[PDB]
């Protein structure tokens, strides 16, 4: 029996059928080949299992053996499970950029990630650039932005500004981005967002042996420990380069340091299913961290060169464009293109399966057709080595990195401290918004953030601090929390 599925990306919906023998990898590959995405290591398919839990599809298991919630169609979300370390250096393709951008903007707008008011407004201004192109006062008037999702509810809740006033303020900043390509606006949005404390962090409720309630943060840079009442500023950290082995047994998680002299980092999670998720995220983030410590592979450098050329091809084609296409129409056209590509894939796959069987049944002419057919079928698949390795108990040894491994956090700085223009924008915005701020509407997170700023703290400065001393010192500090 065949099963209907729907896969939702941040920019599209894909509808097609699978069979009982279809694997997670074949499902995934149908998706990424349709949308033209090759940076497959960041992404996965989420679904809801029969118990109501958010689960990620396993590639080397049949989809129909994975307990996907029974409904017609089966429902999947195509999402980034792993984040880049640094967006500007790592996101190669336009489709990969776009999808990260939309995912991260959604996290900001939904208040999944804390983002202060002044930064929320600047980000809103880049989002309007990304979505609508250059501001033009002769063309963009009352009602143009009426249906755009501009800001987190926290920000609008705590200021005494009307929608019209917000639109005007964001439009003033949008005017500053004129000439910027939509793709560059998306990249700039991500460059600003990636320095937010909560960006890219998977948070898990844990406890130490003395039973103190904590958060574990798993991200691209390492593992962080937070006090229960402060998700912005972790207290203890380990970079991925210090971890040797990770495993769990029931509720007990054990992290073995590379430092043979150091004790184990041990904690407890309230449920074994969450431990499996933690383990998968640790193993994947560690794996990608180690790729980043090594030179680009043959495949990545080629992706990068090709991306760089398609950017020029695209720009040459846009310079012949007589009329601007509005955002809604662009989105519809993109959806249509995907639908066209999915049908083409399905047709070519049927024909190639057929041509393969015509040749197999039927020699120098027949062998060539068999090869062309087989090549076409494999071109519908992604290279297995591009993907991240797949997993009561579980875990094991992590592949150690290069001998000259240098962790990047020591030399990493925020954009705001490196870029005077950004600094001065945020400063101007902070002054502007204070005129309408309602102080009785400060949230707990707002207070933590304002104190961080008052104390001169930032994301990487804090990471350097909490990673000081040898492993044993930090493991001991954890046990005493
Ligand atoms: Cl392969």
């Amino acid at each position: 029996k065949s099963m209907n599925v729907r896969v939702t990306t941040m920019d599209a919906e894909l509808e097609f059928a699978i069979q009982q023998t279809t694997t997670g990898k074949q499902l995934f590959d149908q998706v990424v080949k349709t949308i033209g995405l090759r940076e497959v290591w960041f992404f996965g398919l989420q679904y809801t299992d029969s118990k109501g839990d958010l689960t990620w599809i396993k590639l080397y298991k049949k989809v129909m053996q994975q307990d996907v919630k029974k409904e017609n169609p089966l429902q999947f979300k195509f999402r980034a499970k792993f984040y880049p370390e640094d967006v500007a250096d790592e996101l190669i393709q336009e489709i990969t950029l776009k999808l990260f951008y939309l995912q991260v903007k959604n996290a900001i707008l939904s208040d999944e990630i804390y983002c202060p008011p002044e930064t929320s407004v600047l980000l809103a201004s880049y989002a309007v650039q990304a979505r609508h192109g250059d501001h033009n006062p002769a063309v963009h008037g009352p009602g143009f932005l009426a249906n755009d999702r501009l800001l987190p509810q926290r920000v609008t809740d705590q200021h005494k500004m009307s929608r019209e006033e917000w639109e005007q303020s964001i439009t003033n900043w949008w005017q500053e981005h004129r000439g910027m390509l939509r793709e560059d606006a998306m990249m700039e949005y991500l460059k600003i967002a990636q320095d937010l404390e909560m960006y890219g962090v998977n948070y898990f409720e844990i406890r130490n042996k003395k039973n103190t309630e904590l958060w574990l943060g798993v991200d691209a840079l390492g593992l962080n420990i937070y006090e229960k009442d402060d998700k912005l500023t972790p207290k203890i950290g380990f970079p991925w380069s210090e971890i040797r082995n990770i495993s769990f047994n029931d509720r007990k998680f054990i992290i073995k340091p590379i430092d043979k002299k150091a004790p184990d980092f041990v904690f407890f999670a309230p449920r074994v299913r969450v431990n499996k998720r933690i383990l998968a995220l640790c193993m994947g983030n560690h794996e990608l961290y180690m790729r980043r410590r090594k030179p680009d592979t043959i495949d990545v450098q080629q992706m990068k060169a090709q991306a760089r050329e398609e950017k020029l091809a695209k720009q040459a084609q846009r310079e012949k464009l007589q009329l601007e296409i509005a955002a809604r129409e662009r989105a519809e056209k993109k959806q249509q293109e995907y639908q066209d590509r999915l049908r083409q894939m399905q047709e070519e796959m049927e024909r190639s399966q057929a041509n393969l069987l015509e040749a197999q049944d039927m020699v120098e002419d027949a062998r060539r057709k068999q090869d062309e057919a087989a090549a076409a079928l494999l071109a519908a698949t992604t290279p297995q080595h591009h993907h991240v390795a797949e997993r009561e108990s579980g875990g094991g040894d992590l592949a150690r990195g290069p001998d000259d491994l240098v962790d990047p956090v020591a030399d990493r700085r925020t954009l705001a401290e490196r870029n005077e223009r950004l600094h001065n924008q945020l400063k101007a915005l902070k002054q502007d918004l204070a005129r309408s701020c309602d102080e009785t509407k400060e949230t707990a997170m707002d207070k933590i953030h304002r104190e961080n700023v008052r104390q001169g703290r930032d994301k990487y400065k804090t990471l350097r601090e909490i990673r000081k001393g040898n492993t044993k010192r930090r493991v001991d500090q954890f046990e005493n929390m």
